[PDB]
């Protein structure tokens, strides 16, 4: 370490060891020069140009200048400008568009800056408005969302892993704060050197991305230690640099305002600091490039990690509370818990019984357990060996720790994060600003998950594959790299007409249904071939984008995708308008199930299989309850209408068919619903082939489904019907855990209208999430731009407050 750093402080392009460093992971190796600190770290006369100081003699040890020769060497103080020289600070200027860039000669695209701040809450944008005003001419002259959902678990190297890779956790590795992976053997802390081995770092971030593709990348890692003044000014310089040298992307960041959060709550009164003072940096930025003539040319992106919330000791849960075997897990602990054996040796360790001994226990308790495979689908928190496989959903303000001893041998805090993703209080914040950005534009908030691809289009990069759906955020740019085009149809359909006799099948099913007009069955044969089709499908069929068999089927109320390989429906599309009546079951038909002549013995389910399995009953995918007319209602009892289920899940699923749809299409002004299986047996997220399929019905080739699923879209003016809409559409959906109890659920014992629909909100879930997990692709046929139904597929309805 006896070299020097005199001329190579911040240098970007490495050294061969053992051989002294000067860039900002130096201190963290121990591998700086002995004059880092002198040369690179210079502090003498603070941050600013004083009237005085104006045009003076060059010393070098000040940590900025107000020399005459600043400008052209790079490193002027952020205000000199405006001091010495009677310029406007950039805040004071008024915002004027910015309609193509602005940039010096020798500038082949406009530069990037990721200015992250840790811990922003998506509200501090309306409530520190008044402290922030730089942030704030950013936020209202650019492009803004009212906020931007960060990924579970709302931690700050998950989040700031998936800004960088557009990768959910699960597939970058970065899983949680801490880590323990069973292969390793090893731990990954905020403390140590461990999180340093590039082992844990799954994906492609962008910085990686960018070299790999002759695009010149700052630093994204920052020391502790290094004043965010001194941070501002290295990028100041390198902005400096010749144009084979200079980097076209930038990150800073800042551990503000989550450092005070911690301490002091979210809205502490301790907390109008931290953000005048992260506005002041951002003034020194846009301060500092209006000096170099590059604030009309680059590109600035204000992101968050996550929020903050208001936690406390006292609301602390202990398992020593649940459990007594207590001293044979390893927990996790915080605002999630994540439970392992305190050993593999150990034959003894059961996880069913941990579970068991963590449910529904305590009238009022703070966290849910779960297997992971059974979390809602959309924290896609599972596909990962570490991961473990049980999981505490912890409730916002609270923590789950293992024993009292734990909080009192390690109260200090007043603020924490890491809860569910779609808690208002872990929202955070987005703003872009620049030529490439839109002029004072609102968007609707989206997820972080969105940017990486974004990132690449603003740098002209092509984007590693990732968990974005590239077009979705189109709408945030003035000019798009990116036109996304929607993907080809693999299989195309059969149609089967009338091929098969009543007497050919022999399904061991039963329906009461041989009763005693010319015109009454040419109008019910126009519907077996598709005359309501545009009532019931109104965005086209879905698209089938992988290799497989199956049949589409039409019904009077109702439409379907039918597989022979799976027997059952991939989809079931219909739409109930506002005026549609409800009716029950009749009693006759209760065990009715027909065969449907359309389609062969051989690609059918039988009821004989439910009857020999104990476990498992049957539903339907189109709601007897909700056909138009008692003919029709035979429709709905075909056997290629059946699917299996759990009685305990029927519950569920009756009250959603008879009484929820209802509800929406009163609310919504009709609603079209397409449900569906889905099978994901190795929780990847993706649709299962046939041999990934872990459970039957007993004695058959009927696969089971793990989950449920419905989208539900009506016009986004609700003025207008479903089926008449001109319009926007509007959607929710759901992946519901095809679950043999209701464990989940701790007031399941009571009547459906208490739980059914608390549940069904859980597991609240995106259109795109769906596609990923059956292979279909749905709103084929619109009259909406392709750019605005990417945006509808990645919507998420939270059932948050405001
Ligand atoms: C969100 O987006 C991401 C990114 O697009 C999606 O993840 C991708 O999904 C693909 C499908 O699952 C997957 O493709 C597989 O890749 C296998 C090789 O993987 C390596 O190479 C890539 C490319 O550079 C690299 O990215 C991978 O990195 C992973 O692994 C290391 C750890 O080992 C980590 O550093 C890193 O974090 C990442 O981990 C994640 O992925 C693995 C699985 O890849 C998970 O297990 C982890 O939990 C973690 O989430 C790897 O370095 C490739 O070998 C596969 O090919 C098999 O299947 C094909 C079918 O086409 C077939 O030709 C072969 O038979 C082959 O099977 C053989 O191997 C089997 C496995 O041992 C064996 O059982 C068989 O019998 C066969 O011998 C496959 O193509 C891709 O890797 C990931 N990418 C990433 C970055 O995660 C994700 O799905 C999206 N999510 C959603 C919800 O949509
Ligand atoms: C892998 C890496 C470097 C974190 C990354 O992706 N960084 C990245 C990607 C983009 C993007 N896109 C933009 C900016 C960046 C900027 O990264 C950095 O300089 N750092 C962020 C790390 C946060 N940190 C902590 O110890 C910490 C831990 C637990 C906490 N709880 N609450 N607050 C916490 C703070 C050390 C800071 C170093
Ligand atoms: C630069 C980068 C990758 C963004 C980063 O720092 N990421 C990050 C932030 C935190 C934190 N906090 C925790 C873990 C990570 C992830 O680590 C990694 O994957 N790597 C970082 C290692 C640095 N390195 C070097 O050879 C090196 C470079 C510069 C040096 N100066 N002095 N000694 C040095 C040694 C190989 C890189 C592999
Ligand atoms: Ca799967
Ligand atoms: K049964
Ligand atoms: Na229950
Ligand atoms: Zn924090």
């Amino acid at each position: 370490t006896s070299g020097s750093c005199k001329g190579r402080c911040f240098e970007l392009q490495e050294v061969g060891p053992p051989d002294c460093r000067c860039d900002n992971l130096c201190k963290s190796y121990s591998s700086c020069c002995h004059d880092f600190d002198e040369l690179c770290l210079k502090t003498a006369r603070g941050w600013e140009c004083t009237k005085d100081r104006c045009g003076e003699v060059r010393n070098e040890e000040n940590a900025c200048h107000c020399s005459e020769d600043c400008l052209s060497r790079g490193d002027c103080c952020t205000n000199y400008q405006v001091v010495c020289k009677g310029e406007s600070h950039w805040v004071d200027d008024d915002c004027e568009e910015i309609k193509v860039p602005e940039c010096p000669a020798g500038f082949v695209r406009p530069p990037l800056i990721i200015f992250s701040v840790d811990g922003f809450r998506a509200s501090y944008m309306k409530k520190g408005s008044k402290v922030m005003p730089n942030i704030e001419k950013l936020r209202s002259c650019g492009t803004h969302a009212p906020y931007m959902r960060p990924v579970y678990p709302t931690k700050t190297f998950p989040n700031l892993y998936t800004l960088a890779t557009g990768l959910y956790p699960e597939s970058h590795g970065i899983v949680g704060n801490s880590m323990y992976d069973p292969v390793f053997d090893a731990s990954f802390h905020l403390r140590g050197r461990e999180k340093f081995n590039h082992r844990w770092w799954g994906g492609q971030p962008l910085w990686i991305t960018a070299t790999k593709q002759g695009v010149r990348a700052g630093t994204f890692f920052w020391s502790v230690s290094i004043p965010h003044e001194r941070r501002i000014l290295t990028i100041l310089q390198w902005l400096s640099l010749p144009d084979n040298e200079r980097p076209s992307v930038y990150a800073f960041y800042s551990e503000q305002p989550d450092f005070s959060g911690h301490k002091y709550g979210p809205f502490g009164p301790e907390m109008t600091n931290p953000l005048r003072e992260i506005d002041k940096t951002v003034g020194q930025l846009m301060d500092g490039l209006k000096q170099l003539r590059l604030h009309r040319c680059v590109n600035v992106i204000f992101v968050g990690d996550h929020g903050m919330e208001d936690v406390t000791c006292d609301r602390t849960e202990f398992l020593s509370n649940y459990l007594t075997n207590v001293d044979d897990i390893t927990l996790v602990p915080g605002t999630l818990g994540r439970i392992r054996a305190k050993s593999i040796n150990n034959s003894k360790y059961d996880p069913k019984t941990i579970i068991a001994a963590l449910t529904c226990k305590k009238p009022d308790q703070h966290f849910k357990p779960y297997m992971k495979q059974h979390l809602p689908k959309r924290l896609h928190y599972a596909n990962n060996r570490r991961i473990e496989d049980i999981h505490l959903l912890v409730d916002r303000r609270w923590h789950v720790a293992r024993k009292p001893l734990d909080v009192y041998k390690k109260c200090f805090f007043q603020g924490d994060h890491g809860f569910d993703n779609k808690v208002n209080s872990m929202q955070t914040v987005f703003v872009g600003y620049g030529p490439t950005f839109k002029y004072r534009t609102k968007v609707p908030p989206f997820e972080n998950i969105e940017l990486y691809n974004v990132m690449c289009d603003l740098l002209g990069l092509k984007p590693a594959p990732n968990n974005g759906t590239h077009g979705s955020l189109n709408h945030l740019l003035r000019t798009n790299t990116f036109r996304p085009t929607m993907p080809d149809e693999v299989s195309r359909p059969n149609y089967p007409g009338i091929m098969y006799l009543q007497s050919e099948f022999d399904l061991g099913c039963t329906c009461d249904d041989k009763v005693e007009n010319k015109l009454e069955e040419l109008n019910k044969r126009l519907h077996t071939k598709g005359s309501t089709k545009e009532r019931h499908l109104l965005y086209g069929r879905p698209a089938v984008l992988y290799r497989t068999s199956y049949d589409i089927l039409y019904h009077t109320d109702f439409e379907s995708g039918y597989s022979e390989i799976f027997l059952m429906p991939l989809w079931t599309s219909y739409t109930i308008s506002k005026q549609a009546e409800v009716s029950s079951i009749p009693e006759h038909l209760t065990n009715c199930v027909r065969p449907d002549v359309r389609v062969s013995p051989g690609f059918s389910q039988n009821c004989l299989a439910y009857k020999n399995d104990k476990q498992m009953s049957y539903g339907f995918l189109f709601p007897p309850y909700l056909s138009s007319s008692p003919e029709a209602k035979y429709d709905a009892f075909l056997v290629t209408n059946m699917v299996p289920m759990y009685p305990a899940f029927k519950r569920v699923w009756a009250y959603f068919q008879r009484v929820l749809v209802k509800k929406y299409a009163s609310e919504r002004n009709g609603v079209n619903v397409i449900s569906g299986p889905i099978f994901d047996y190795n929780y990847d997220g993706l649709r299962d082939t046939e041999d990934e399929i872990k459970q039957y019905v007993e004695g058959s080739s009927i696969p089971v489904p793990t989950h449920y699923y419905s989208i539900i879209t009506s016009c986004l003016d609700f003025t207008q019907p479903a089926d008449k809409c001109d319009g926007p559409l509007s959607v929710s959906s759901f992946i519901l855990p095809h679950r043999p109890d209701n464990d989940e659920s701790c007031n399941s014992s009571e009547d459906e209208s208490k739980w059914v629909e608390e549940l069904m909100k859980m597991h609240t879930a995106r259109v795109r999430d769906i596609e990923h997990l059956t292979g279909l692709d749905f709103y084929r046929k619109t009259s909406r731009s392709y750019s605005e139904i990417l945006t509808l597929k990645t919507y998420l309805h939270t059932y948050e407050s405001e």
